[PDB]
């Protein structure tokens, strides 16, 4: 097909630094943001962490700490014309009344996309054609919390258990192992450096195409 073998965007400049989101149930905040930064940078050339904070206090139909859809997160930057950044709307791991200002607008979005629920081919094209995706999985194994290198394939991950909201960065091939690159939202002391390897191409290992999203910009 069109797209790479393998990319990576982190090597484009297309990723911010990994954050830590907390107790917070927030995952669904970082997880928009991310996808939300890959698509600023594609189409202005400049990297800004945006706010997850915002979407937590503002997204209405989420229940801010309480868990939320990142697909409810692209609905509101697009009807709210706007999504504030990081540095001046900053995350605080707990829910706020809403403090959105325009002054401080850091990115639009036009919409999203929806990739074909379980088609790892699709979210493959999607990543290559799009940038970083917005992505649910089953993080639930303990094999998950103690991942440190090499590409996580754990058999008993349930591709219909989405339990967790993260960002596939990119996909490529490790010592014969197909993976997706996840950007976690655990901060840098988890993984490696925030980062999980997760298989590709196993029969859609812990759902990652089961629901996938991301921004129209
Ligand atoms: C992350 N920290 N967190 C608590 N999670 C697991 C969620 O927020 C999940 C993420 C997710 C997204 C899509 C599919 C599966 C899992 N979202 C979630 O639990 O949404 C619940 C919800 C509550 C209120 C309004 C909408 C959704
Ligand atoms: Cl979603």
């Amino acid at each position: 097909g069109r797209a790479p073998d393998s990319v990576d965007y982190r090597k484009k400049g297309y990723v911010t630094p990994v954050k830590n989101q907390g107790q917070c149930g927030s995952c669904w905040a970082f997880s928009s943001v991310g996808a939300l930064e890959g698509q600023l940078k594609k189409k202005t050339g400049k990297l800004l962490n945006l706010s997850p904070q915002n979407l937590v206090d503002c997204v209405s139909e989420n229940d801010g700490c309480g868990g939320g859809y990142m697909t409810n997160a692209f609905q509101y930057v697009q009807k709210n014309r706007g999504i504030d950044s990081e540095d001046a709307y900053p995350y605080v791991g707990q829910e706020e009344s809403c403090m959105y200002n325009p002054t401080g607008k850091a990115a639009k979005c036009r919409g999203y996309r929806e990739i074909p629920e379980g088609n790892e081919k699709a979210l493959k094209r999607a990543v290559a054609r799009v940038g970083p995706v917005s992505v649910a999985i089953d993080a639930s194994l303990t094999s998950f919390q103690f991942y440190s290198k090499g590409v996580y394939y754990d058999e008993s991950c349930n591709s219909d258990n989405l339990n967790h909201a993260v960002l596939a960065v990119g996909y490529g091939i490790q010592k014969g192992n197909k993976h997706w690159i996840i950007k976690n939202s655990w901060g840098e002391n988890w993984g490696n450096k925030g980062y999980i390897l997760m298989a590709r191409n196993k029969n859609n290992a812990c759902g990652i195409a089961n629901l996938a999203s991301f921004p129209k910009m």
